DNA sequence: GCGATCAGCG
DNA sequence: ACGCTGATCGCA
């Protein structure tokens, strides 16, 4: 019912420097995924390619990779990546609808075309899954099909850049597609097809040292509970604990027993079963997800592992790691932080390079709150995490333990995010009329904070929505909600996600900046992983002189607050030296 | 499929 | 009864 020409060859007119151009991958990974068909619409009409013809003719490849021919797209990244696995390059991406979509509203959960497209009330396009089955029945269809199902999505890109662009620009968000959004699609592009290299016989020695290391423990607990059960079963293990040892029921989940991490700590002067259930999933975490899982995603000829950086998922404009999540990777206790050691450069005198923001979303909110004292504090680049850690143990920084100080994190984080005296209590172990108290010094000396977190809520129920500090935009319909419950999870995401938010941007607008000024300085240099407020970079050792200089004032000048960024960086042989 | 749980980021 | 994620696993 829409008409297009089934193109054998390629020709002129399909040429033009404007189009809509779509290349179908319609496997969820698409890293070295099979490209299944080509559409093209411009000026000149609408066209479908097969991609052994198109992706082999010269002209056509000059074409994608040529900037001053502007192509608007649905998930460029996608389609670009799959194209550096076949050799091509493409540039000259001058709209995305899908991160338009993502812009506008972002719990629209747009994942095709037919879904932003019905935002603007076009509906002449089929949901993909209409189109190609769910799971099991997952199948490209007969080539008709499918080539007027990526033309009318390639018509449909062609219709739906003018009035996207209209809403933006009422947004305030038309720059933060065109010169933030689009331009870091492109850099997480060659950051997913470069990879990071692993050490695959040192993850695999671990993994033979957890086996055995996971036997010994999980045969203390079957001594110590006197019987054998699933230690992952939540009915046996709450019958051994809450029923057989007669422990203390201190929480209940909707299905029963609770047994999480923070339940088992304060069942630990009652039992010595619980402290090594607790080093059981510990030893077992490290060995299902980053042992087995990441072994099953590396790629045997290069060692590498791709991930798929999301940019279009989160409500707060973060990024996330999809396949293997290369942003949960253990850190904090000396066991799971070996597995950083497996993380490699990709090349022989190679090194890793990694700097990060510190403390970042407390600057921000310095910022954005105005506060005479929080300002002051980090002008004087004071470590408010170890100043909390000061006040809660009334130790002296001397005696700050990283224990102490990563429980003062969460007091700081959770207080100016709507942390209750109860859960301040169950969290530090203190009285609820202390953790109450404690909130009311703590506002004291910050009040600035507590008159923005009030003024936050009430522009909330006003406008509908919060925006970051480069105009990323979140509804709140739920912060009007007449249940007690839907409003407070909504009034503490009007405290949170404009602090998230502009952290986000500003660690984006700083990879925009880097690879600009890695360009400029014709260094080898690239990022390899984003972990929110960290950027990690592989080079030759010889460029590590430079980008000491070079990445942490890129950093600390992406944006200017009334209060300055700092940023910390180390080099070394793997992403474990890195920091 | 989903919830409990846990790894990370603030 | 601070916020934002993804992966694993058992299933009450
Ligand atoms: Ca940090």
């Amino acid at each position: 019912k829409m008409a297009f020409t089934l193109a054998d060859r390629v020709t002129e007119e399909m040429l033009a420097d404007k189009a809509a151009l779509v290349v179908e991958v319609v496997e969820e990974n698409y890293h070295d995924a099979p490209i299944v068909g080509i559409a093209v619409v411009n000026e000149h009409g609408r066209f479908f390619l097969r991609p052994e013809t198109a992706l082999a003719d010269p002209q056509f490849v000059a074409w994608l990779g040529d900037e001053t021919k502007k192509k608007s797209m649905f998930d460029s990244k996608r389609a670009a990546v799959a194209l550096k696995w076949k050799g091509i390059e493409l540039c000259g991406v001058s709209f995305d609808l899908l991160l338009a979509a993502y812009l506008l509203d972002p719990a629209q959960g747009v994942d095709d075309v037919a879904a932003a497209a019905k935002m603007k009330q076009y509906e002449a396009v089929r949901p993909d899954e209409a189109v190609y089955g769910k799971g099991a029945k997952r199948a490209v269809p007969d080539e008709p099909v499918l080539a007027e199902h990526l033309v009318r999505k390639a018509a449909a890109i062609w219709e739906l850049e003018r009035p996207f662009l209209d809403e933006l620009r009422r947004n305030e968000q038309d720059r933060l597609l065109v010169e933030l959004e689009q331009p870091l699609s492109s850099i997480l592009a060659e950051m997913e097809f470069a990879g990071v290299k692993v050490d695959t016989k040192r993850l695999e020695q671990m993994g033979k040292e957890l086996a055995e290391q996971l036997g010994t423990v999980e045969q203390r607990i079957y001594e110590l509970a006197g019987q054998e059960f699933n230690i992952n079963s939540p009915k046996q293990l709450g019958v051994i604990l809450f029923e057989k040892l007669q422990l203390p029921v201190l929480k209940k989940t909707k299905t029963g027993y609770s047994t999480s991490a923070d339940v088992l700590e304060k069942l630990a002067p009652y039992h010595e079963i619980v402290e090594n259930i607790l080093h059981y999933r510990q030893l077992g975490k490290l060995q299902s997800t980053y042992i087995e899982g990441l072994l099953k995603v590396v790629r045997p000829a290069t060692k590498k592992v791709h991930t798929i950086f999301n940019q279009a998922l989160t409500q707060t404009g973060r990024l996330s790691s999809t396949e293997p999540n290369l942003q949960n990777i253990p850190i904090r206790l000396e066991e799971g932080r070996k597995i950083r050691q497996a993380f490699v450069p990709s090349e022989s005198d190679w090194l890793i390079f990694a700097a990060d923001y510190s403390q970042i979303e407390l600057r921000v909110l310095a910022h954005i709150a105005e506060d005479d004292n929080l300002m002051e504090a980090f002008r004087r680049d004071l470590d408010i995490h170890t100043k909390t850690a000061m006040d809660i143990f009334q130790v002296s920084e001397d005696e700050v333990t990283p224990n102490m100080r990563r429980q003062a994190k969460a007091v700081n984080y959770g207080i100016v995010y709507g942390i209750s005296d109860y859960g301040l209590a169950q969290n530090l172990n203190i009285s609820r009329k202390e953790a109450a108290e404690f909130i009311e010094r703590y506002f004291e000396s910050f009040p600035g904070v507590k008159r923005y977190m009030e003024n936050i809520v009430q522009e909330a129920k006003q406008k509908g929505y919060v925006t970051t500090l480069l105009h990323r935009r979140r509804y709140l319909p739920d912060i009007t909600s007449r249940n007690f419950n839907v409003r407070s999870f909504a009034e503490r995401m009007a405290m949170n996600t404009p602090i998230q938010g502009s952290a986000a941007d500003i660690i984006k607008k700083a990879m925009i900046d880097l690879n600009a000024r890695l360009k400029e300085e014709r260094l080898q240099a690239h990022l390899l992983l984003q972990v929110h407020d960290e950027l990690i970079l592989e080079a030759p050792k010889e460029e590590m002189e430079r980008l000491c200089r070079l990445v942490p004032e890129v950093m600390e000048q992406a944006v200017t607050l009334r209060v300055p960024l700092k940023v910390d960086y180390h080099y070394g042989s793997t992403w474990y030296d890195a920091k």
